[PDB]
């Protein structure tokens, strides 16, 4: 059964961030998922995104996909972003989140899988469906991202439009 709830989402915050010194698109993140150590994630946001908004960001971040190196940089889970060709925006958890924090669906209950299988382009089958409210909130297919007891994630101005 192909739905959201397959996906590992957690907040976490960006410790650090720095530019990777061979890709100037790139960004190289350490981040608290709330684990014993934290997560290394590269992203691709230094053409929209200063690095003084990197860093003690508050991100919601797709866990259970497998490690990739990126450019010589093993990256251990994904920023969720809403996008489009003009803009980028950072989801962003409701306030009162902390690293570890799990967001559910309402409709959609179930155990993330271990480790999505790339063979199976699972988050390939998932995404698309993924994009935020005419109120900005993140849904799968209209169901808002919810941490229990907290509240949505939204982005900031992007309405309407993908996840990535």
């Amino acid at each position: 059964p192909i739905d959201v709830s397959r996906l590992d989402l957690r907040i976490g915050c960006i410790i650090t961030a720095r530019k990777h010194p061979d890709a100037d698109s790139l960004y190289v993140e350490e981040v608290d998922v709330g684990e014993i150590a934290p997560r290394t994630v590269v992203s691709g946001l230094v053409n929209h995104v200063p690095l003084e908004q990197m860093q003690n960001r508050m991100v919601i971040l797709l866990c259970n996909l497998k490690p990739a190196k990126m450019r010589g940089v093993l990256s251990q889970a994904m920023v969720m972003c809403a996008s489009s060709p003009e803009k980028i925006e950072i989801l962003a958890p409701p306030n009162g989140s902390v690293p570890g924090d799990r967001i559910t669906f309402d409709a959609f209950p179930g155990e993330p899988d271990k480790e999505l299988n790339p063979k199976k382009k699972i988050w390939e089958q998932i995404q698309p469906d993924l994009h935020t409210n005419d109120e900005c909130v993140a849904t799968y297919k209209g169901v808002p991202f919810e941490v229990k007891g907290k509240g949505v994630c939204r982005a900031q101005t992007m309405s309407n439009s993908g996840i990535k």
